[PDB]
């Protein structure tokens, strides 16, 4: 899903430098350690969820949550919308 994908990438285009680190971490506990070290920006935690076949509604709503605690509503309707939006995409 290159759509999608750009989609988070947005996401992670409007982010902190900790954000990224949570990022990150909520999707290591999926994507194998040797790719959780490429992971650099939006799309490539994405692609690696993605080929592994790990992305899922869990991982989107630690995405969520991490924007939460971080007091980011306009992350928050973003990532609400991409959620309604992945399931046209699909």
């Amino acid at each position: 899903m290159a759509e999608y994908g750009t989609l988070l990438q947005d996401l992670t285009n409007n982010i902190t430098l900790e954000d990224l680190e949570q990022l990150k971490s909520a999707c290591k506990e999926d994507i194998p350690s040797e790719k959780s070290e490429e992971i650099t920006t939006g799309s490539a935690w994405f692609s690696f969820l993605e080929s592994h076949n790990k992305l899922d509604k869990d991982n989107l709503s630690y995405i969520e949550h991490i924007f939460e605690i971080s007091r980011r509503p306009d992350l928050l309707t973003m990532v609400v919308d991409y959620r309604t939006r992945v399931l046209k995409i699909s």
